């Protein structure tokens, strides 16, 4: 029995559970933001429902607005947050409200990001999130963990990133469809929390359901620091998978041979090596996002830009911290201001000058190197415009340079 099923096991409160199994899951925390806030609102009641279940347990996002303040006002919801803590997933267990061995829903298609907390998180639907608003539990189809076992050491200018890209481009978009990609192994121990959320985060670019990644003492160090620090603290149990659990389609990766990579433009999954596309000229790149936006990335980047002192004119980089902490330790380190003083702007979170700036808008007939999730057509900009994905190491280089590159080069 896997860890997903574990968590599946106690959440509907069954004492064993296989893939395919359906059961009905008591929700830990449900998160909503944008459109899907008054939508799960007015959806909620024309039903009848004056109660949500938990107040506590559901986190909203602010910055038409009236029903959703009356909505928080009017229930007794303790967590909503404003746009300014940032747009990403990171606000949710960067406050600790996800938790290992928890079910995580929320509004957003990239909540799978939190399986690296080692809980079970999955977007899902405004219906679905009215019912869990209601009932505080929700239908779930027991999934199969397809196991990734990395082991091996990280090779030198080599991130979670390339790990993941190079994963998902063996399985394609599809997939990983009905099914929970969970990664393990030694590499995967070793990597922070930071690089293990780059993956989680991306589990659903091959359609998978979620990611999940089980917990370890820098999983647990993270979430008491975040609790104690916010006093969201709650008891919560270490879930981790059996030897006794099978697995559709174990994969086995060694992150030895694993070099920096891309994810070559318009499909996240056909992801070719750094060398054979190298040399092809950029006029854009992008640094920071949900998938590489934390502190570590950052630091990584700036380290590469700075050993080579400054970045290639005629290039636009674009600098964007994970959220609004994230944005405050790249500051008092003095990155943000390195990153600044190299010709790079960085957007701040929490200022509208700063999020509202056309500045990285891809035209027709641009390339950019981008950290982020998705390279399909016109996601920065024109739909003539390309789109390689990277890590920031990798990425850096490419800023460097002002062209395509292997970082070693
Ligand atoms: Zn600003």
């Amino acid at each position: 029995m896997t860890i997903v099923e574990k968590i599946l096991a106690k959440a509907s409160g069954k004492k064993e559970v296989s893939p395919g199994d359906i059961v009905m899951a008591n929700i830990d925390v449900a998160m909503v933001h944008d459109i899907t806030g008054p939508l799960t609102v007015n959806t909620l009641k024309e039903y009848g429902i004056e109660k949500v279940w938990n107040p506590e347990k559901i986190v909203i996002l602010f910055d038409n607005h009236i029903l959703m303040r009356k909505f928080v006002k009017e229930q007794g919801i303790k967590y909503f947050y404003d746009i300014r803590e940032g747009v990403c997933h990171q606000v949710l267990p960067e406050k600790g409200h996800v938790a290992p061995g928890e079910v995580v829903v929320g509004a957003d298609s990239h909540t799978c990001t939190h399986g690296a907390f080692g809980a079970f998180a999955t977007g899902i639907g405004s219906t679905d999130m009215a019912h869990v608003f209601a009932t505080g539990k929700l239908w779930f189809k027991v999934p199969e963990t397809i196991y990734f076992n990395i082991t091996g050491d990280l090779q030198p200018y080599v991130t979670s990133k390339d790990v993941i890209l190079s994963i998902i481009g063996e399985v394609g978009v599809d997939g990983a469809t009905y099914k929970a990609c969970q990664f393990g192994g030694e590499t995967v121990k070793k990597m922070s929390i930071a690089s293990r959320m780059t993956m989680t985060n991306m589990a659903i670019e091959m359609g998978g359901k979620t990611g999940i990644i089980e917990p370890d003492e820098k999983t647990i160090q993270y979430v008491k620091e975040a609790m104690k620090k916010h006093g969201t603290e709650r008891p919560f149990e270490v879930i981790k998978g059996d030897e006794d659990a099978e697995f559709a389609e174990v994969y086995e990766i060694e992150a030895d041979k694993i070099e920096p990579v891309f994810a070559c433009p318009h499909n996240v999954d056909n992801v070719k090596q750094a060398r054979e596309v190298a040399g092809k000229p950029i006029d854009q790149v992008f640094i920071g996002s949900c998938t590489n936006g934390r502190l570590e990335d950052l630091r990584m980047a700036i380290k590469i830009i700075e050993k080579h002192g400054g970045i290639a004119d005629d290039v636009r980089v674009v600098v964007t911290p994970a959220s609004r902490e994230e944005y405050l330790k790249a500051l008092k380190e003095g990155i943000i201001e390195k990153f600044l003083k190299y010709g790079c702007v960085v957007t701040n979170p929490s200022c509208s000058a700063c999020m509202g700036s056309l500045y990285g808008v891809l035209g027709p007939g641009e390339v950019c190197v981008s950290t982020s999730n998705r390279n399909f057509r016109g996601r920065q900009g024109s739909l003539e415009a390309e789109i390689y994905l990277a890590s920031p190491i990798t990425a850096a280089a490419c800023a460097v340079k002002g062209e395509l590159v292997d970082p070693r080069d």
